[PDB]
């Protein structure tokens, strides 16, 4: 997250930290949502490659000591089959994590919960973005989990000339652009956090931002949208 602030270690417990086997340690690679107990929502192209995946839920600091980290590996990878690697811009970047186990629920540990199938945000609304991704162009990790306030662009402004043109579709969520604040790499697979009727809900999952930079005016970041896919993850967890 470029252009971010630090996160109270309570506010976003929905958070987690898909990690993979790096040598003796572990790495973080890209942010989900936990959305049951046993399954994380993540972005497809997040698990292209053939890793060995674990989940950390209840992290705030990548390099210390919290004191409130659950640690479970996957046990089954569902990508949306639409997916394709080499066209993000078609969409389709969701994927579904079975956990080995069932986390325990805390104030540290909490499902997303997720809008109702077919909302679509009016232009400007208030959202978040949180994530432990890059904190500049071409920099490094954060350390601490980071959020930013990223208003959302509609998809008449963001699919203009301008902006992303025909690469942004209906399915796709879009949010900041100022210039100053954005996901960055590290960030994918994590959730757009956003205000409705009083209550944060998870519009939508990380999927890419511009080659030229993560924080480029009129380049916000580009979202999969969650409620577009509603059907699809009950769908999966129903017959898994
Ligand atoms: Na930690």
């Amino acid at each position: 997250v470029v252009g971010g602030t630090e996160a109270q270690r309570n506010s976003w417990p929905s958070q987690i930290s898909l990690q993979y086997r790096s040598g003796s340690s572990w790495a973080h690679t890209c942010g989900g949502t936990l959305i049951r107990q046993n399954w994380v929502m993540t972005a497809a192209h997040c698990v292209d490659r053939e890793l060995t995946f674990r989940v950390v839920v209840g992290e705030h600091n990548l390099n210390q000591n919290n004191g409130t980290e659950q640690y479970v590996g996957v046990q089954k990878i569902v990508v949306h089959p639409y997916w394709n690697t080499d066209d993000v811009a078609a969409g389709y970047d969701i994927a579904l994590l079975r956990l080995a186990q069932s986390v325990t629920l805390n104030s540290y540990v909490q499902l997303g919960v997720l809008p109702r199938a077919g909302t679509i945000l009016a232009n400007n609304s208030p959202c978040y973005i949180t994530g432990w991704g890059l904190t500049r162009t071409n920099g490094q990790l954060a350390q601490t989990l980071q959020q930013a306030y990223l208003p959302t662009v509609d998809y008449a402004i963001c699919s203009s000339s301008s902006y992303w043109g025909s690469t942004v579709k209906n399915s796709m969520v879009c949010a900041g652009g100022d210039g100053v604040r954005s996901g960055c790499q590290g960030d994918s697979g994590g959730p757009l956090h956003c205000l409705v009727n009083g209550q944060y809900a998870v519009h939508g999952v990380t999927s890419f931002v511009s080659r030229l930079g993560c924080n480029v005016t009129r380049k916000p970041t580009v979202f999969t949208r969650v409620s577009a896919y509603i059907s699809w993850i009950n769908n999966v967890i129903a017959s898994n």
